[PDB]
């Protein structure tokens, strides 16, 4: 099952390599939706209404709007794009992977994460420019590698990211 968050910002629904997301945002609601492979959100405010989405919340199902997004059908004013590869390094780890993009203060960006020893080990890439890349590891959640990569911080290189990935 999806898990939900529902505050006065929208409603998140997750699984381990999926999000569905709508906002409330200037002018009304936005959604976002990605799985491993596409991620598509929305240019304009979409009408999806409360019902529509508490019934999610109940019964699990996205709304017709999203089923069609998954079936490639997708509504006016959105943009669709392809995701990169799961991280080499993290890839036998079965990590998880989330995408954060404007509607929350990023350049749309895709996240590889996994907890390992008590540390978040993640790796963040632009999904327009996957060469820029964070590698990351630390106690703080996945966001922080796509914060980093935001504000032209220092990541891990290569070589130490994954002697951090060895050991678990």
């Amino acid at each position: 099952m999806y898990s939900v968050k529902k505050s006065k910002s929208g409603y998140i629904f997750d699984k381990p390599r999926e999000r569905i997301a709508f906002m409330f945002l200037k002018d009304g609601t936005y959604f976002m939706y990605h799985d491993g492979r596409i991620l598509c959100y929305s240019l304009k405010p979409v009408d999806v209404s409360r019902e529509e989405l508490e019934e999610f919340e109940r019964t699990g199902e996205p709304p017709e709007l999203i089923k069609r997004v998954k079936a490639g059908k997708y509504p006016e004013n959105c943009v669709v794009k392809e995701l990169p590869p799961i991280d080499k390094g993290l890839a036998q780890l079965n990590p998880n992977r989330k995408c954060v993009i404007i509607f929350t203060g990023f350049q749309d960006t895709v996240i590889d994460y996994v907890e390992c020893n008590g540390e978040t080990l993640a790796v963040a890439r632009l999904i327009d420019e996957p060469g820029k890349v964070c590698r990351f590891a630390g106690k703080g959640n996945y966001k922080v590698a796509a914060v980093k990569l935001k504000r032209n911080e220092p990541c891990l290189t290569r070589e130490e990211f994954l002697k951090k990935v060895e050991e678990c």
